[PDB]
């Protein structure tokens, strides 16, 4: 409250930690139906289903220009793009299981980086 603190965490590195992560999952062989927006002219029921496209190179976008204000709003964009995956896609197909497996590797990543 006003004039009592709890300790200063250090957050001077997460830019850089958040980015090494995004690098990682950039790079995983199972990013490929992420790495991109998904096209809202091409694939039908996309736009009017997924209230909020998200995707690793907007995220990227985002990172480089400051658009982060704390890494919660960091992991909260890169869950959205599993939450939103699993909103459209079985879980039995390639982009569902993509979407897991993902998922899977982020929060590991995250836990062993920050918690």
């Amino acid at each position: 409250s006003m004039s009592v603190k709890k300790p200063k965490r250090d957050d001077s590195k997460d830019l850089a930690l958040c980015s090494m992560i995004l690098t990682e999952m950039e790079t995983h062989e199972d990013a490929w139906p992420f790495l991109l927006p998904v096209n809202l002219k091409l694939v039908p029921g996309y736009k009017k289903v997924i209230k909020k496209p998200m995707d690793f190179s907007t995220i990227r976008e985002k990172l480089s220009s400051g658009q982060y204000p704390n890494l919660e709003t960091f992991a909260l964009d890169v869950r959205l793009v599993f939450d939103n995956c699993e909103t459209f896609n079985e879980d039995d197909s390639d982009i569902g299981r993509a979407g897991h497996n993902m998922r899977k590797y982020f929060e590991k990543k995250w836990t062993d980086t920050f918690k």
